[PDB]
């Protein structure tokens, strides 16, 4: 068995989510489809948000699991807005190895552009 370590350090290029705003923007991290999630605090007000946040997600298989990372706007209402998403094949990273990467998120219908998200991640032995 094996652990999934997930720095989530920071975004850029985000879309304005708020009419005289920038974006309040914060991160969901999800393995498969599983009920268990994690989030990272919200930055607000910034296109440029760093979260500097590590997460420790366990693996059910290091060759077809899959991270999903959505970017979500939080919003002064009762409900949050999606912002972007991507899916991180969790078979791209070799065991052990620290990989630092930029990501580009997919943005949803209605939002222009989805925005680059900055992860660094390691498969470990639990």
């Amino acid at each position: 068995m094996y652990q999934l370590h997930v720095r989530v350090v920071e975004a850029k290029e985000l879309p304005k989510m708020d009419t005289f705003g920038k974006c309040d923007a914060f991160a969901i991290l999800q393995l498969n489809s599983s009920r268990n999630i994690h989030r990272t605090k919200v930055i607000e007000k910034t296109y440029t948000p760093v979260w500097n946040e590590e997460f420790h997600i366990p693996l059910e298989d290091v060759t077809i699991d899959t991270l999903t990372v959505f970017l979500k706007d939080e919003d002064k209402g009762s409900s949050d807005d999606p912002i972007s998403l991507i899916k991180i094949p969790i078979n791209q990273f070799p065991l052990g190895e620290v990989v630092d990467k930029w990501y580009s998120l997919i943005p949803v219908k209605g939002v222009k552009k989805g925005g680059q998200i900055r992860l660094t991640i390691h498969i470990a032995p639990l």
